[PDB]
């Protein structure tokens, strides 16, 4: 990344090994789960282009879904230059020139370009660019393997509640929908088929108490909420 | 390393013992494979000679593969001397004496000759040309210790074709292949190891398809490979 | 240890304890090996003769080895009185004093001593000059070693030719061996025993060959299902 | 302990868990091998007497040792006080008063007093004299857990020498005996004791048959490489 | 926490998450003990009430001990409020006001206000003296929960006079008595507490033996004389 | 030859494949000390522990009397 400095200007540092076992964990486990967008998000704060190909290359697993991914960003960076004037600026390594797609996702710029752009004030922002091609590249493969439909979300009989909710946010974050449609089936099926001691002591607290009460309820569900509460 | 490359005055930072610990730990958990050589990489951004030497110096093991790239920057470095004149060193402080291919790789320069030409306006790269020569006989283990091959690789009979693929794209990621032929490998050969009863549903599937849709074939047919798997 | 070693505004900062734990297990558990060489020049960056000096007392592993280090040691200390003569150039540029073999081994020299010649701009180098003593009695060391079972790493008939080659080398790195002895080796351990079709190979290839050229061999000539390929 | 400035007078820092987590690995590990003494002195580099106070108050085990220990630098301290009489009358105004057996051993002595006593002109060493306290205690204890005595270390008819001579290195750092004793220790228990046909070897290479000699003795018995074969 | 020296401006730093997990994991292998308190104060160096209170805070464990911790602290809060005048506004004019017992416990002072007593002149150590306080009150935790003491303790069957005499010292640390008891107890129930035939060689040593003579004797009778050790 | 041998046919078969070789007079030294020492009769070692490295041929050549086999095939005509 790009990280300041406490005595003068801005530095330039390699991603850490660190960093990238950290995103290793990550990756190659979440790879089909919406969780992964936002992990991404926070482990790549200050990323320069070749901060975020070296992100995309030194995962080890899953490597035609990586493929997948490079080569819609590619698209994204031949669509791109279709709008905005190619080679604006001056032609030749280390000045201030105007990125092309393939410059923004650090194909065709050299690192001291990228330096550059970054390094300008307010910065030239060519990895805020790319890391949005990257997050809509990583919705295609969250996509691919996962479910998607809104009677799919899974809600057993005795479950204390939780674990339906936990269910909810990452089946709907795979694909855009109404919020109405997301809103009226939750009431109408999915809460209505809901542990019947939940909804009961849930649903006379009402949207006038917190959830505290009905989730202090439905204590010793199974083996794993028979398990210690006070360890 | 040399820190701050790109970014006015440059100075020498030394290699950590863990840094170099670390290096080896991907070297242990991934053998000799491609998925090193961005980890080598990330770890040589900013790298000397020395640093270099240091690096193939504390893997200690697998030492069929250390002289063959020992070999290899050794036939570089020839190279680089019978094509490049290099005469006898300064005679007066203030001047610079020229890198040989020895010198580049470390052999007969000493550390302080290296940050010299590598802290000098613009520099001097012996750090760049060796790394890539390193590179090169990493590249050349990788066809020697590659498991299988592209053309044998291929799709058991029952197999899922989510599997396959991924595998596939594992192997031909060994493979230096060009990329026309890379095409044709990821379309024709892909296809054609598969097995009879996926084969069909990819000779139907066609000419033209993208890999969104070679990754979405043969599913949901369930039975054998389907445990931990939604369907 | 000097702090901020080539890189201007120095300070000398004392020996860090995460530092002893690894060196003292390091020297312990593995021996004076091949693997302890590099490192030692990692680990020990910035070192005054005092940090060295309190490194060579804080080995508690092999002592009658050390002794022969420390005879060897002194033998350098000694000798280079015998080879470097103090000041014996010219009188009137520079004017710190010019150091004899024991005051780089820190045998006579002050710590303010040794500060003030590693905080010179060039410095006088005595660090990196006692490193290497002690680099060349662990390499003489070594030598007083020879591995047991060099001669039992015999080829596997229907393995394929790697492991045993690599083991071979491995064994054979601080053993010192001759062109001719290296060959001999080759064919009485490796080719003599390896697979009837690979046999006729590396006998028609002879051992002489350099490596890249032996790790070609033998791969896809097998039939289906039989190419021997890395396991 | 005690930290370095560049400008004015010097300064102290905060201990270090890690010291304290060193110095109890290398007390616990063997229970206090003549390990303790170069270890212990490479952890208390600038230590102050209440850190090396902090350091006796992190040893958990063995307190009969450690208050045989504390009994020590009892004695130490009174004899310190009776080799130096007490003042009598008032302390003359300015510069710090001369420390008194119990202020150096840092129970009735404050921090800030140590720095005076290392600032001052001449210095006083309040550290390095009571880290003398420290390790001749620590010696006490080690005598008091060593196995045997070095006139009684000896081997089995078929144990290589070499090993025994390693045995008998590792028996003499807690030995405080004269040189030219210790000398005779090595040519004669090691000469005496050694198996009947070093014994032939070391008549043919002599008196004057070096350490090295002595560990090359029963070489050149067996077959090429430690191996005979049948032609 | 706060540091005074070589900062240019006198203000908080703030606590580490890895200090206050080192903390718990403290407590953990070792529980309230006298082996916490090294690590406590290695730990604790610098710390502010506040750092102070957020490590006491988060220990989940142990929660009687706690409870009498706590009110021990509240106990020398009231001892101090009827000790001496605390001045309500400054001192004097030019100096800081007083620290009354829920100043120096955390309560109606703020961060910047116990920076504030620490880089004073002259300084007043707010949190030093609540330091004690949890000092004294891990010294109440270890006699209330102690299962056995002085006067019934004996050495085993087995038990060498060594480890009897730090069992016994372990006891009496932990044992809260009166100082000239202590000694009493140090000087004759030590000896008369032994095996019997142990107690009559230690009558032998002459009147008041020095516990380095002890420990240097009491040979073949009790418990084991030999000890296997590694070097 | 195996380690118990007799120490005679390896000795014609070393100096004759040197003799066929005309081998360097530096290396035939180092061969002898690589080959022939290391591949030598446990008696013929006991003369390079008396004599250490000193060692004439000789002494080594008038070792492993206690063996059997056709030594040099001396006799009395």
């Amino acid at each position: 990344p790009i990280v300041q400095n406490l005595q003068g200007q801005m530095v330039h540092q390699a991603i850490s090994p660190r960093t990238l076992n950290a995103w290793v964990k990550v990756v190659e486990e979440k790879a089909f789960s919406p969780e992964v967008i936002p992990m991404f998000s926070a482990l790549s704060e200050g990323a320069t282009p070749q901060d975020l190909n070296t992100m995309l290359n030194t995962v080890g697993g899953h490597q035609a879904a990586m493929q997948m991914l490079k080569e819609t960003i590619n698209e994204e960076a031949a669509e791109w230059d279709r709008l905005h004037p190619v080679h604006a600026g001056p032609i030749e390594p280390g000045q201030m020139r105007e990125p092309r797609g393939s410059d923004i996702a650090g194909t065709t710029s050299t690192l001291q370009e990228q330096i550059g752009w970054m390094t300008h004030n307010p910065p030239i922002p060519v990895g805020e660019i790319y890391k949005r091609w990257i997050i809509l590249g990583l919705n295609k493969i969250v996509r691919m393997y996962s479910p998607t439909s809104i009677l799919d979300i899974r809600q057993g009989p005795k479950e204390p509640f939780r674990d339906y909710v936990d269910r909810f946010y990452k089946t709907l974050r795979a694909e855009q929908a109404s919020q109405e449609v997301k809103n009226w089936m939750t009431e109408t099926l999915l809460v209505q088929n809901a542990n019947p001691d939940c909804k009961t002591i849930l649903k006379a607290l009402g949207p006038a108490a917190t959830l505290e009460e009905m989730m202090t309820a439905c204590q010793g569900v199974g083996g794993p909420g028979h398990k210690a509460r006070v360890l």
